[PDB]
């Protein structure tokens, strides 16, 4: 296997943002003075085949936007799975600190072009992603964002991955069918996708706030969708809305999603180029 590194050339550090990612180090990747971050293993633990299944996925998966693989340690008790650092952690805590004259209209358009890139890749790809959201995608120089691979899952049959039994998800970021059925379609990513747009218009504000767990379902059944918040473009507004559609299937695919992004990012770009 060419992924393979010798886990001594790995100096391990603290855990990474508060351990709200679970057990994952900022680590060095000596001989290139490298920052990496570092998933880690116990060894007594029930959990070594889906720890090596996550490892393979990310051997077959490879775009700019989602957080990429640079080599694991699996023949020896604590295994690693190493991937990339993103210096400004996850996208949800960076638009909540950060400057807002910088992090402006524009990039906002762009980080979502991003993500609607790595989900359209995904789509054609056959997998679907577990955990779409904010708090899930990272970010590096540049407002470069991208999706983290934990939670991405091959459809080998179908178009519909059902999650372990009892699982337990966001209920306001999870399609009603998921919910519902705890069925997750490339549809029910969609789906999550619109709320993901609307916590960046908002810069990290929480989905239906005020609203309790209990009555999200309910509401959404009732044709409840969140309005729109201010600064937000009616395009991107339209388009979350799509996003909501109550039938999986009159909801757009992640292909028109990215073309209308990337449109839409050309325009503000060509547009602010010509004001001089
Ligand atoms: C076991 N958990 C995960 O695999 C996981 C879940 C959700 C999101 C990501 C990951 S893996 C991961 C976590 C953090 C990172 C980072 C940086 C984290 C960070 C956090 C705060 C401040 C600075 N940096 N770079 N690359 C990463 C990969």
């Amino acid at each position: 296997d060419k992924w393979e590194m010798e886990r001594t050339d790995i100096t391990m550090k603290h855990k990474l943002g508060g351990g709200q990612y679970g057990e994952v180090y900022e680590g060095v990747w000596k001989k290139y003075s490298l920052t990496v971050a570092v998933k880690t293993l116990k060894e007594d633990t029930m959990e070594v085949e889906e720890f090596l299944k996550e490892a393979a996925v990310m051997k077959e998966i490879k775009h700019p936007n989602l957080v990429q693989l640079l080599g694991v340690c699996t023949r020896e008790p604590p295994f690693y799975i190493i991937t990339e650092f993103m210096t400004y952690g996850n996208l949800l805590d960076y638009l909540r600190e950060c400057n807002r004259q910088e992090v402006n209209a524009v990039v906002l358009l762009y980080m979502a072009t991003q993500i609607s890139s790595a989900m359209e890749y995904l789509e054609k790809k056959n997998f679907i992603h577990r955990d779409l959201a904010a708090r899930n995608c990272l970010v590096g120089e540049n407002h470069l964002v991208k999706v983290a691979d934990f939670g991405l899952s091959r459809l080998m049959t179908g178009d519909t991955y059902t999650a372990h039994a009892g699982a337990k998800f966001p209920i306001k970021w999870t399609a009603p069918e998921s919910l519902a059925y705890n069925k997750f379609s490339i549809k029910s990513d969609v789906w999550a996708f619109g709320v993901l747009l609307w916590e960046i218009a908002t810069y990290g504000m929480s989905p239906y706030p005020g609203i309790d767990l209990s009555q999200v379902y309910e509401l959404l059944e009732k044709d409840y969708r969140m309005e729109r918040p201010e600064g937000c473009p009616e395009k991107v507004y339209e388009l979350m809305r799509a996003c909501w559609q109550w039938n999986p299937s009159d909801r757009p695919s992640f292909a028109e999603i990215h073309q209308a992004f990337e449109t839409m990012f050309q325009e503000s770009s060509i547009s602010d180029e010509v004001e001089k």
